[PDB]
């Protein structure tokens, strides 16, 4: 008599100015507070690598007010190119939404990467902001986002303010975003998207996702989908 | 030729206004970032109801470095409850981002967070924070200011603690001599204080003693305790 959440879905995403095809497959499933993900991703023109990728989500408190939880996971870059040399990566992430007024939200997720051999790297990237609530249908988010390597050998930053604005109507999930991508070691960068996706109501799912990006022109696009299957 | 840190020591410590003695008893080793603590200890009435924790703890420092240092302890912890009018436990998981960054030469913006979630018996979540400021006059004196929440989670419920606390870490020699006060803010608004001296001593072979005095009120309040650590690397 014991809730599981079984989802299931792939993704195929490319991105070109020739490009990068992008097969995603990808499974989880949930039990109260607690949920596993396995997925597996891969890169390559249309050298190239794979992701292996494990991840587990403890979600300590779920309420209108205050909710927050954990994520660990672990991935795996296997390269190969034109010898397999790997590199691992893992990722601890809080993220939370905390209550501010009706409308208003402070929520945000924060990773701790930390890179395995071949190729120390931590990494943190951070996501955080605020969501406005118009109605049901309707929210904006403003966030914060940075990407920060750390400490010849080194790295540096990515920073970003991020809007989306999330319309839920009937069957239908719209979402137009901006990324403006600030100075971050030199100077601005820009994308912008819609994120479109549909619901049949019977636990399929799919998501179209179209995106623009500039310095240096950049096309993203990519569909996926998703079923759910409960108990 | 790989270089490891296991210390080892012990703490008593007792509060009165009768009273609760507490024995202590720890060991850690550490290897590069990563490091583990076990401990056991127990709190019981003296004579001139009890429990006892058995405590797992592993901790990764991911970076330590001048500008930025952070890391995440994890740990496990288990309280045997055991009464006078039967052995019920209740287990506490714990999660806890520290960091330390730097602001400028003097100020410091550094402290951690704490997750908990509790086991059966006795969902109750947790969540424990001290974070704040420490200003460094010279190699020998630091103050630090924080800010501390202690806050239950959702009859049933719990509340909140609310504190900001005041350390001046000061090493002379082989002496540490760290005074602090805690002005606890709220619970339900009522206020409360701890104010206490924390000596050290370090023999300078591996052996160290660690003597606390604290006085608290709202209600007087006297705790006092007392350890000893042996560090031997390899
Ligand atoms: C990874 C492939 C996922 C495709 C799921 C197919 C299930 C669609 O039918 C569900 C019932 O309607
Ligand atoms: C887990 C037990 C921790 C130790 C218990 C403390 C109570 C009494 O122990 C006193 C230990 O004193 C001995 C210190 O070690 C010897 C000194 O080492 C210096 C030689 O280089
Ligand atoms: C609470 C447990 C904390 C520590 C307990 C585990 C002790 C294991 O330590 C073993 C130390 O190192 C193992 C072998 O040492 C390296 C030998 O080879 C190096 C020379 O090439
Ligand atoms: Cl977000
Ligand atoms: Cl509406
Ligand atoms: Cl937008
Ligand atoms: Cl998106
Ligand atoms: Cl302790
Ligand atoms: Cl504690
Ligand atoms: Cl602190
Ligand atoms: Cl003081
Ligand atoms: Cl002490
Ligand atoms: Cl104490």
């Amino acid at each position: 008599r014991n809730d599981w959440h079984f989802n299931i879905g792939a993704m195929y995403e490319i991105e070109n100015v020739d490009g990068l095809a992008e097969p995603s497959v990808y499974f989880n499933a949930a039990n109260g507070p607690w949920r596993i993900a396995l997925a597996y991703y891969q890169e390559g023109p249309v050298t190239w690598f794979d992701r292996p990728e494990l991840e587990v989500h403890y979600q300590f408190l779920e309420n209108d007010d205050f909710s927050f939880g954990l994520t660990g996971g672990f991935r795996n870059y296997g390269y190969h190119y034109v010898d397999t040399a790997n590199m691992q990566r893992w990722k601890i992430a809080p993220d939370w939404d905390v209550k501010l007024t009706d409308d208003l939200r402070f929520n945000g997720w924060l990773s701790m990467y930390k890179f395995a051999n071949d190729l120390a790297d931590t990494r943190v990237e951070t996501e955080t902001g605020l969501q406005y609530t118009f109605n049901e249908t309707v929210a904006l988010r403003v966030n914060y986002y940075l990407e920060r390597g750390f400490n010849n050998n080194g790295e540096f930053s990515t920073q970003e303010i991020r809007a989306y604005l999330p319309l839920t109507l009937g069957n239908h999930s719209v979402t137009p975003y901006t990324r403006i991508g600030l100075d971050r070691a030199g100077h601005d960068f820009n994308r912008v998207g819609l994120f479109y996706g549909y619901d049949f109501q019977n636990g399929l799912s799919v998501s179209l996702e179209y995106a623009f990006e500039w310095q240096d022109k950049f096309h993203y696009a990519g569909v996926g989908v998703n079923y759910s299957f409960h108990h």
